[PDB]
């Protein structure tokens, strides 16, 4: 028996192997905090941007008090809770408080708006939603009012800030109570993927496979109690949460430092102030920092490791990381669905500069296939399929998409085009999936096309990626005007999409108007892309 329906467990033969190999240790995810606070209660676990800090024992006890408070509101054992928080201590306490209460966090990004929040809340059948009041000028309480109207199962809204008519997250607090432990083979949390379908898809991650993800990552990246890790990406991004991220830092007893933004003003000051030794960034932020060291006077010498992933870092800026920033670069090609590829910290510099790593687990299985699904000759480019001890066998409550996206023997089709070198290192070559990678942010073309086609001046829409030197890809929306009507310009379409509740990183960079799309009978986006020029 499993606590949640709608997900696809591993076949028993695989689960048996992963337990025998020691990958799946049988511990709930929250126990990484429990055991470290038992072994190192007075070490500094967490530092926020203001300079307030918390020990492991303080973090552990507050998670217990907030778990007991969540139970008093009836949030617990199995309930899905949508979490949308900034990089503050409130997120870290609440993550563990939800786990200890038995609730399943559904982790969303601060940038997600009504369209994304409502879909994941209705898919998950969420009973609670956790928000800031105002973040980067946007009032998330208005969004919570729109979500409660569209999703009647949301009973509670917890607000990190002025709660208005809702519940203040800081008042969710009570004397700790004996709480039962989840089964480690059960879903621990739900992650978001950009996806390639008309709606974002939820990724179930179990206690055993996510703990393995965190533990194995921590080992490969050399994270230990002397690690000071700066969270620059959103805490809810898998890269910054678990690869090894903040969970790896807490598991080994290091210090997590929360950055409010990736800008050099904020990040460089924290690196100097807290002697940060490790952080993870997307390539656009890596390029910004590589430039900014030339006019910023911060002392960054404490930095030992810079992880860069989410999209491909070029070989030329990769070679600048050691001269400009004084640290070791690690390229990371990973996905919320599971498979992580890491360059190793003592790899020759050539492979760190030229490749996106090799798989984390000895039992990550890799296939590279042509259009007919047959394995390519070694070193040829093809589509990456993967299966392993922390890669999902199916999305949450998405049977039709699962039938298209996983092979019969359980390989996940990543939609990435790669070459595998003789050493086993991967080079990312492109993509097969209809999803734009805009500086690390994933834009499902079909989802955005459906939103644009809701505009009354638009009949048909095709969303095509265009190369960009610093973002990798930008978004071009090719429109067929509504019959006898004019299609909107870029700024009017952006305003329509924003009011519809589309996250701002999904707004098209460019609008092109045409009478009809090239057809293969599917829309030929290969030819649209070159018909850009
Ligand atoms: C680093 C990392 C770690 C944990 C994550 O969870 C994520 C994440 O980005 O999660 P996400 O599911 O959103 O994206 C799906 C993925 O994004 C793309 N990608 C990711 N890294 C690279 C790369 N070094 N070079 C080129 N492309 C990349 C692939 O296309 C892939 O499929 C990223």
């Amino acid at each position: 028996s499993h606590m949640l329906d709608g997900w696809v467990p591993w076949p028993e033969s695989f689960a048996r192997r992963y337990r025998a190999a020691g990958y799946w240790e049988g511990r709930p995810l929250d126990r990484l905090l429990r055991e470290r606070a038992a072994a190192d209660p007075d070490r500094i676990a967490l530092v926020d941007a203001a300079g307030d800090r918390w020990t492991y024992a303080e973090l552990d006890r507050h998670a217990d008090r907030q778990a007991a408070g969540l139970r008093r509101l009836g949030i617990g054992a199995g309930d899905r809770v949508v979490v949308q928080l900034p990089n503050t201590d409130a997120f870290v306490v609440l993550f563990f408080a939800l786990l200890r209460a038995g609730a399943v966090p559904v982790l969303t990004l601060p940038a997600h708006r009504e369209s994304e929040i409502v879909h994941v809340a209705e898919t998950a059948g969420a009973t609670a939603y956790v928000i800031p009041d105002v973040l980067d000028g946007f009032d998330h309480r208005a969004l919570a009012r729109a979500a409660r109207k569209a999703v009647p199962s949301i009973e509670h809204v917890l607000v990190a800030g002025e709660a208005a008519e809702f519940t203040a997250l800081a008042d969710v607090d009570a004397a700790p109570v004996p709480l039962a432990e989840p089964d480690p083979g059960d879903v621990a949390l739900l992650l978001l993927s950009g996806g390639t379908t008309g709606k974002p898809k939820l990724i179930p991650r179990t206690h055993d496979d996510y703990t393995y993800n965190v533990r194995a990552s921590a080992e490969v990246c050399g994270f230990d109690s002397d690690t000071v890790y700066l969270v620059v990406l959103p805490t809810a991004h898998n890269f910054a949460l678990a690869c090894p991220g903040l969970l790896g830092t807490l598991m080994v007893g290091g210090t997590v430092v929360l950055a409010p933004t990736p800008s050099p003003e904020d990040a460089f000051e924290l690196i100097e102030r807290e002697k940060v030794t490790a952080t993870a960034v997307v390539p656009p932020v890596a390029l910004l920092w590589l430039d900014a060291v030339e006019w910023e006077d911060a002392d960054l010498s404490s930095l030992r490791l810079l992880q860069v992933g989410g999209s491909k870092l070029g070989a030329e800026p990769a070679a600048r990381v050691r001269p400009a920033l004084g640290c070791t670069l690690q390229q990371v090609f990973g996905m919320a669905e599971g498979l992580l590829n890491y360059t190793r910290l003592d790899d020759p510099s050539d492979l760190v500069i030229q490749t996106q790593g090799r798989p984390l687990s000895p039992d990550d299985e890799i296939r590279v296939v042509d259009e007919d699904g047959r394995d390519v000759a070694p070193g040829e480019t093809g589509e990456l399929l993967t299966r392993g001890p922390y890669t999902l066998r199916g999305y949450y409550r998405a049977p039709e998409h699962n039938a298209r996206t996983f092979s019969d023997d359980g390989f996940y089709r990543t939609g990435d085009l790669v070459r595998v070198l003789p050493s086993g290192h991967l080079v990312v070559e492109g993509r097969a999936k209809d999803q734009i990678n805009r500086g690390g942010d994933k834009i499902s073309a079909e989802e955005l096309e459906n939103h644009i086609m809701a505009h009354p001046g638009v009949h048909d829409a095709a969303v095509v990626g265009m190369p960009d030197a610093t973002m990798g890809e930008r978004t071009c929306a090719c429109l067929v005007p509504r019959a006898g009507r004019s299609a909107p310009a870029q700024r009017e379409l952006a305003a329509f999409l924003t009011d519809r509740g589309v996250a701002a990183y999904k707004l098209p960079d460019r609008v092109e108007v045409m009478d009809a799309f090239p057809r293969t009978g599917k829309t030929d986006k290969k030819e649209l892309g070159r018909r850009i020029a």
